[PDB]
């Protein structure tokens, strides 16, 4: 080949070489993008449910102390119900 | 009547007045020991009956949170499960 | 005395003890209702400030919990800090 | 040089590059061993640090509600106290 000619050849496949390159960066940036971001996703889908579940936790013990509540009061109420059912004879 | 027969019959007739008073105090009392004693059962079996549904309702809640607790680290174990199941490709 | 004036004086002196017993019996309830009545309001004030200690307890064990989640939260982000804190070299 | 001192000349080289290499490689592994070792234990200490946080606040609030406990029964004996003070005149 000529001078002239083995220059052009060279630079013909640098250009197509880098671009192979290039594009196998692209290829591994999008892969570990991609990993990471639903790594990121899945923690604050975790996150969002143990917050859930907490308040899940207090509206229930809530709901039961007040049902304490109600028992305690329905037990006063048959308490002073009997203590006027008991006669003097 | 003689003077000597009036005074023996006023004294007979005064001493089974006074034993009938006497029960009749005795029968009141007992009746009103009897009421105050049933009244202060009552209110101590209340007082026992409340205690004890403190208590349950004190296990409930430790009992609960126990299995919030197991219900967080199984939400944190497939976190991490699911972690590791995404792939860099 | 006349049997006219003596009938006359037994019905005075009848009603003017009649008007001492009815005025004593006024005082001995005025004395009960007065007594059953403070009973009762300091009952009624017991039961109010034990309510409101019940809510002071709720409002000191909400700002507690409240501050613990803050303690918490400092801990994770030192924790992340110190993460990124340390070099791979 | 002779064929049989260019061999030899070329194992020599081949046989120290290689040994510069894979003590790089163990550097590079050493370095990235002891990062993670470091990032699991500021990990575990801090799991470490917030379970004490929870057991300090549970105490403290046993703590609280045995105090809460002792007052209302205060309360209460302030009352029958003055519930017998109150005369019937």
């Amino acid at each position: 080949p000529t001078v002239e000619e083995a220059k052009a050849e060279k630079e013909t496949e640098l250009s197509l070489q880098k671009e192979q390159l290039q594009l196998k960066i692209i290829e591994i940036e999008d892969d570990v993008e991609k990993w990471q971001k639903e790594k990121d996703r899945i923690k604050s889908f975790t996150t969002n449910e143990k917050a859930i579940l907490e308040q899940n936790f207090r509206d229930l013990v809530r709901e039961l102390e007040k049902q304490k509540e109600e028992v305690r009061a329905a037990l006063e109420q048959r308490e002073q119900d009997a203590v006027d059912q008991v006669k003097v004879i």
